[PDB]
């Protein structure tokens, strides 16, 4: 191991923003609120040049535990659109070699 237990798993979803908002991954840790977009993660069109159609993403969630990952895409208009159809659980361990990993995902 070295000493951080941050977990930097990168997730792809696949939408649409409209040049102004952010597809969000809100999933159920403290630096993933799930419950709060507000500390989730959101996903942006950052290699992209408009604003997030495709979303991808690469946050951390520092922690080892279990936490729930539950989406929400957040728009530019009215708010999120917490999509809690397609969830998951990112049970990241404590132990090291592998503090990151992926979470794909995709809007329908
Ligand atoms: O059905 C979904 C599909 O619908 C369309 O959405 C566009 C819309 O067509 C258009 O009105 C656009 O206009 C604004 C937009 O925000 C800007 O991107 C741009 O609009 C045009 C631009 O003028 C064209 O030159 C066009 O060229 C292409 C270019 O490579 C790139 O812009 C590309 O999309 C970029 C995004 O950053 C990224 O998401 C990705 O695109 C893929 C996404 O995964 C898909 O979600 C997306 O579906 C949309 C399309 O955006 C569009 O057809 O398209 C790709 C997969 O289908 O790659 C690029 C990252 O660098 O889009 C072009 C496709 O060859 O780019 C857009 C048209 O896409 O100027 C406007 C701002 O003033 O707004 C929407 C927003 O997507
Ligand atoms: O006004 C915006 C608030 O909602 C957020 O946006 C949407 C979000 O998806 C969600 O809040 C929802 O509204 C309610 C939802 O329909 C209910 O199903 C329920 O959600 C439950 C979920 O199963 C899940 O989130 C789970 O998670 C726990 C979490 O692990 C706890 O840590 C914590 O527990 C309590 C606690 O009292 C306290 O932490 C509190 O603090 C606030 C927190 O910041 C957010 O929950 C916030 O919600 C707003 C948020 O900003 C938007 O992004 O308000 C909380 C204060 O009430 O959180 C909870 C609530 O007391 O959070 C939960 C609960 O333990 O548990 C929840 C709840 O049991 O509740 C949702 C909120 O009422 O839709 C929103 C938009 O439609």
């Amino acid at each position: 191991c070295t000493t951080p237990t941050a977990v930097a798993v990168t997730f792809d979803l696949t939408a649409t923003t409209t040049y102004g908002e952010n597809i969000y991954l809100v999933g159920s840790i403290s630096q993933l609120g799930d419950w709060e977009t507000s500390d989730g993660i959101a996903l942006s069109a950052d290699k992209y040049t408009s604003s997030d159609p495709l979303w991808y993403v690469t946050v951390t969630l520092p922690a080892g535990e279990s936490f729930e990952y539950k989406f929400i895409r957040i728009e530019s208009d009215d708010s999120v659109e917490w999509e809690s159809d397609p969830n998951r659980e990112y049970t990241v361990p404590q132990a090291c070699g592998t503090s990151t990993a992926t979470v794909t995902d995709t809007w329908r």
